[PDB]
């Protein structure tokens, strides 16, 4: 915020990922104790540190002063949160907290859905569906909290949700360029560029986001959630045949598809997932009210 992070502090150990005006490098700080107060919170402290790329342009700079100033807007426990900046000179830096767990994607692609609920030792690579829950309710509560400001994500998915230890979850914003997720975005010359999976059916003919098409986009990752991601939505469709569902939807004559229930995912949260796809933005559940049924109603047998 208002005083620069002092920078020779940092000792930078590894490339986490590379994005379109910057890439994220893991850290070290070497006495953690004498920077904390309640936006800065082994024996080294590790933290990740977004920076410019080295073929940075004057238009790369601009986006990241302005991604800088929007971030600013964001304190919530599962949203991304901003412990310190270096603005003042260069080289420009953003430093969040380190989440070891990685993306929620390949965290939960490294996973397999628990035969017999809580029968393992720590660290094998099952998850029970509570947990699924547990994760699908931490996103949905970082969504409450944008709702309220009025913040419209425009791109929430798994690949755009941050693991911690203990399973937090922090929602974030990687851009669209990313080489590992390229198959998730549409792209035509001169256009912006679309994950039409996840859109909700107007925005694909209107390119209009709402918090309504957020909520959209959370059914569908909350899907994405209850597979494991172990596919891709609409996997089976190509973009054209997904961008034509769109169509189905406006002209609203009973021929529009859905999402599949996942095997995880029993009836009643099933339904839930169909109310986020529903045609009329004002029939679509708040958050709220999905934050409630996954941290609670979700836990019922009846
Ligand atoms: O999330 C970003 C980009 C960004 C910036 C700084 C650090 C990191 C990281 C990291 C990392 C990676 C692996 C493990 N641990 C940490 C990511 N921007 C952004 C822009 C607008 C809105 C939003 C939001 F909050 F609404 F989702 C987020």
């Amino acid at each position: 915020p208002r005083v620069d992070f002092p920078r020779s502090r940092l000792r930078f150990k590894e490339k986490l990922g590379e994005g379109q005006f910057g890439e994220v490098h893991l850290c070290e700080v070497d006495s953690p104790q004498d920077l904390v107060s309640l936006d800065f919170p082994g024996h080294p402290l590790l933290v990740a540190v977004k920076i410019l790329r080295p073929d940075a342009t004057k238009n790369a700079r601009n986006d990241f002063l302005k991604e800088v100033k929007i971030m600013s807007r964001l304190k919530d426990p599962n949203i991304i949160r901003l412990l310190g900046v270096c603005v003042q000179d260069d080289p420009l830096c953003m430093i969040t907290d380190y989440m070891e767990n990685g993306d929620l994607n390949q965290f939960l692609s490294a996973h397999q859905l628990e035969d017999k609920a809580a029968e393992g030792a720590p660290g094998d690579p099952t998850i029970s569906y509570p947990m699924l829950l547990h994760v699908a309710a931490q996103i949905a509560s970082g969504m409450r909290y944008l709702a309220t400001l009025n913040f419209v994500h425009r791109d929430l998915a798994t690949r755009n949700c941050l693991v911690g230890e203990n399973f937090t979850i922090k929602i974030a914003d990687f851009g669209m360029s990313r080489n590992l997720y390229a198959g998730d975005y549409y792209r035509v010359q001169g256009r912006a560029v679309l994950p039409i999976r996840w859109m909700a059916w107007e925005c694909i003919l209107m390119g209009k986001f709402t918090t309504a098409s957020d909520v959209w986009a959370f059914g569908v990752t909350l899907w994405e959630v209850l597979m494991l991601c172990r596919a891709q939505p609409f996997g089976q469709l190509t973009d054209e045949q997904v961008i034509e569902n769109a169509g189905e939807f406006f002209r609203d004559q009973g021929r529009q598809v859905y999402l599949s229930r996942p095997p995880a995912c029993p009836q009643g949260l099933y339904e839930l997932m169909l109310r986020c796809w529903s045609r009329e933005s004002e029939q679509r559940p708040p958050f709220s009210q999905l934050h409630r049924f996954l941290a609670e109603d979700a836990l019922n047998t009846v």
